């Protein structure tokens, strides 16, 4: 037999950092939670039990913390680059590092109209991600997303049109419900290093909001024709604002909410035009996937 | 053998309200997970195989529906006081009601600085909770309740001067990072029926609103001498708010963030005042608990 | 204000322990999540900031793995009711101590027909529990459960007779799918101490799979009326075989696994005697309870 | 813009399957959870809102669960295969069907020494799963694995000779104990199509039945020098007892048991060949992984 391919490392590694603001009194907190994965010239510990090609996944866990440590950890696509950038300038062996993190939103409290100074809340189960892969003689490769993102439209939102066979029982319908749970992730241009990386540490921060931004703005004013199409529309506008990025891609459940005929009821009307109590489904779900790039 | 407790009904209810305003097209949306479990004479369903007593659940779940559709849904302490009266009210053998109720945040869209008609996002995880205890001639129970508010403070909680035996590791410390998940439930005075429950509906919101305020407020401007402290000083002000609240109960675990010594590695400082990375551990957690009320 | 009630303590302690029988070379392990939480003399933490009664839970997480070291861990009623009478005879002004038990399946894995000697599996996510009650003056009280016991039948379920109303839908059935999640408490005498619980340990055991065994037989066996019938039946028996205990109480979820009507689509033949394919519901889900004790 | 990608489909369909044997009166039952993704000709539903190309995830459910209907369900490698075959071959701007099934265990329970004819018992959460793509003109491409195996071993496992730098601080040790959850795929040669499926069925369960068999005895048996060596053994024998597999999957986190040094507290001996009571940790662990194809 033969190894075809390796990785190894820690996962679930949970970190926060504090900054202090001695002069404002101002404190700012990030937490996340990495994964770092190492590939290389490592078959052997497989196939000839020899432990001295491998880096130790707990002495992974201590580099993650040393780096946080002496590094900033924003914004994440950054720190990711220096944490996969040490493992493989560190061990000759050692030719690619995966890094992927988690940021976890805490959010500043505001007190009586006022930013406090030392208290988060965490205002939602959001989650900004990175996966960073950094390849020996391949430059940097960096995909952004945000998940977690749950929004829902009550109205303008429509489904009609569609292919109907003797498989079709769905009724079309020019009003529904839409809810969903976004994941958005942005692909960047390669990078040559850290250098490279380094110089465009802003538009981190902004592509990020940038694509929430749009994200929000296109599902609460555009009047879905399907899902399929709304989502088109963010990506387009998303690489229409950031050059750097190459692709984009848009993952999104359609989480449906079931009218309730009612009619047996005393003549209960609940459907259509008078629609006000829905059940949602837990499943099943449809998923649609779209992958936007330049043309 | 014989019975001597029994109860039964439907789980894990999901709802859906819309509300529209057709003069300013404005829409509000509710979105609820309900529980309904009923108590009465109905034991021969035990031991006789007696089904002629038993309501089935299949109509519990139908009789939700159908309540949402002809009441209001909000403020949930009034909607699950009409479905638990209704059970008690309408079947004779039944004689006690028991309504949970979870209401899932859908917070109106902010776009372009304005306030979105019909788009909504969950804006957390955080829950507002009811419990209805409806009990035939005995009136109505209501204990409405937070839940999944997930806080940190980064500075200015303590925990010194506990005691200190042969079992006792843990040093004291005048600076440690506080977090945790609230649960904050309040307990109203005992309410005839629905029209006194009618007659306080403005009370309900505002109450949840003050409770909310006071819990965040006190966390964040309280210097900590310890969780139980804190806590007691949230439950003080609620009670001191409104009146026709008789208890206040507070869950609170302390979700530790550990130090880590990075000293072993080119002497890096990293604890004390020099502390800047943490570990939060998952496991395990300090959990404390109180119940305040009216001296 | 006035501190009502208050109890504090560690949540999701994990341990692990290990026996070796230096004989035979069979080693055998223990794995369990517990959580303690104290009630006494207390009060002035909350309101003095007085942290000199408290215990730290930091501590009682010390204790338990102590505890654990020098005392068996098996049967876990034994166990914790040696680690509740620590804490109420170790300190003063504790006087109640609330131990709460998981026990997690670690089976031993047979390999060519021979049990391994250090090897285990985990054959399902069943759990053996305890919750043992320890107040200074007032004994032992001690619920012994077992939980997350997922079984289904495909036949011998019935459901016809029930109360029908203009809420009622749901169609009469001779035979249906019937699956459940187990839930089962025994609670046992109250016990004057740790002198008459270790009287009783080979009780505890044998109690446990009698329970096990009665309700896996007669479910599998009984062609049941109702799940409310059915239960009462598994109780009865459990409460016949073992004296010392008091009562028995059951929690049973239904859940739904709903005929599709496929006659749409070519007039395929897919309900009542032609039933093949199901949609198993994820919720709502009926929800009945029972505790039955002597007569 | 342009599409680079796209799928669209239903997640999350929950199947249930009776067999009635009329002349035994056994019954068998089995459980599966669905995804099904569509790919083609589709990219206008995205870029003109053109809905004529899009088969409503609505319909695939259907067509799912008529599929089961109309086939047998087992072994899960047939029956995806069947359902790809379907979408592709009756929808002419479709090219390409990706059928995700996990099948959750149902296993007949036993009642007194006899197997019992229509009961079952969820005697774990491992499941069987399958990935079934089906590419217009490129045939069938099966993965197939099992997941969620949890396993021990409390003694037999050492970590000696790995690289220690100044980021090392894990000690060498030779006997600790080894938890994991394995995840095992075994990748089959690509099949022409359904005719050639069918002729290999049986090899099917064999083949999971191997897999299974020989990660149990491998882990159990093998005086494990790390993780990845031990894994290697298993791909290894797999690969050598199936020639249809072209290559093997392990996906293995190493979930940690620390020893608790106790010596603090009356020179308790806890560590070492003293270790008796160990601290199960949630997080991190490490991930292992690797690919084992034919040399
Ligand atoms: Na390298
Ligand atoms: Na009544
Ligand atoms: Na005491
Ligand atoms: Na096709």
């Amino acid at each position: 037999s033969a190894v075809k391919a390796a990785r190894y490392g820690k996962d679930n590694v949970r970190v926060y950092k504090v900054h202090k603001d001695e002069k404002t009194g101002v404190q700012t907190v990030y937490e996340m939670t990495v994964c770092v994965l190492l590939e290389g010239e490592i078959e052997t510990s497989y196939t000839k039990a020899d432990n001295s090609v491998i880096v130790a996944t707990d002495s992974i866990k201590n580099t993650i913390y040393i780096t946080a440590k002496q590094n900033p950890v924003t914004p994440p696509e950054l720190f990711g680059s220096i944490l996969g950038t040490h493992f493989i300038e560190k061990y000759n062996h050692i030719h690619a590092a995966h890094v992927n993190i988690v940021c976890h939103r805490w959010t500043r409290m505001d007190i009586d109209g006022k930013p406090h100074p030392h208290s988060f809340i965490r205002d939602s189960e959001e989650k900004r991600n990175v996966q960073v892969d950094v390849v020996e003689g391949k430059g940097i490769d960096i995909k952004s997303s945000l998940s977690g993102l749950t929004v829902l439209k009550s109205t303008n939102s429509q489904f009609w049109g569609f292919l109907r066979d003797e498989y079709t029982t769905l009724k079309e319908t020019w009003d529904r419900i839409l809810s969903t749970d976004v994941d958005a992730t942005w692909q960047w241009k390669n990078f040559s290093g850290l250098q490279e990386v380094r110089s465009h540490v802003p538009k981190f921060d902004a592509t990020w909001a940038t694509a929430r931004e749009v994200t929000l703005k296109t599902f609460a004013e555009d009047n879905s024709a399907s899902v399929q199409a709304t989502m088109y529309k963010m990506a387009e506008q998303i690489l229409a604002r950031q050059q750097l990025i190459e692709t984009v891609e848009y993952s999104l459940p359609n989480k449906h909410y079931f009218e309730i005929d009612l009619s047996w009821h005393k003549g209960l009307q609940n459907t259509g035009k008078n629609a006000e109590v829905f059940a949602p489904q837990s499943d099943p779900n449809g998923l649609i996937k779209c992958t936007v790039g330049r043309s």
